[PDB]
């Protein structure tokens, strides 16, 4: 009841609210990690195993298809058409090498 | 585009929402300066110059000036009964000084 | 070893030192109560318990009792200047009795 | 003797410093959360474009021609790791097929 006690615990709801702003700020910074594991998947990861798996698979002899997503615009883009040089080498060399059966 | 600016630019967002939580907590913080005035004025200031207006008005002879403020439970309540002990011994010494003039 | 892994983990001990900063100020906000509380008792508290029992003193019939802080600036100054007068009353209500009686 | 004349601004006046601290701490926090873009760029750039534009440069000299040029990154335990050892199989498996035909046509 005490003049001290009004006094004090009128910033006590003031309080609850800023550290709710807070909290809710603290959550959000807390989604960014999860977030990020997902745009680096979707956006370096997949297309990375993509081009290993096809890189892989033209080693083994399947020299029919051009390397996908030669036309993107990053490092991605850079080395899709790097690893297509090597298919096309691969190709003319095997082609010919057919040309000199029998 | 480069891929350090694809994946550096996806939090953007995440990190301009969280500091968007952040400055309305520090404006929300900044604001208790005010409310804290207006409590004061309101649980304070105003029972306290009510009293002492009171107080004048008795001294000046209104012995039977309604004192305010005497049933509060806190230190304010404690004080406006003692201004009303003031009031009675003047009353009583009033009528103390009538029977003498008599 | 994972690339969605390395990349979005990276950022974790930022984030903590983000959400640290939140905590610290959470925990300052907190403290303004108690040291509200002592600031009050200070300010406002001690001076209305001092004049309420000064008060009584003179209702009780000393009237030679020192009204504290008359002197101050602020409302408390105001109430105690107010209590003074009733004191100042009552002391000519006395003579004025006892002269009376002669 | 002190000069205020209103408790409601003494009051007030005695919570500043805090609510200032307050604030000084949420700026700092801000400033700590923007950092974060330029930190992610520079471990983007160190973690996967340097050696993926590694990789391609390999690549092409490989393709162009040196078929004994070093793969990088092949004992890398990431996909980057994964991506080098399959370039390694692509030069293996060029090699041969270019020494094959040098040979068949003699």
């Amino acid at each position: 009841e005490n003049i001290a006690s009004e006094i004090s615990k009128s910033v006590e709801g003031a309080i609850q609210q800023v550290k709710n702003l807070l909290t809710l700020a603290a959550d959000r910074a807390e989604q960014i990690v999860n977030d990020l594991a997902s745009t680096t998947t979707s956006t370096i990861t997949r297309p990375i195993i993509e081009l290993s798996n096809t890189a892989d698979k033209i080693a083994e002899g399947n020299l029919e298809a051009e390397v996908p997503h030669q036309n993107r615009a990053d490092e991605i883009g850079i080395l899709a058409k790097s690893i297509e040089r090597l298919r096309r080498s691969l190709k003319v060399a095997m082609e010919s090498l057919e040309e000199a059966l029998k």
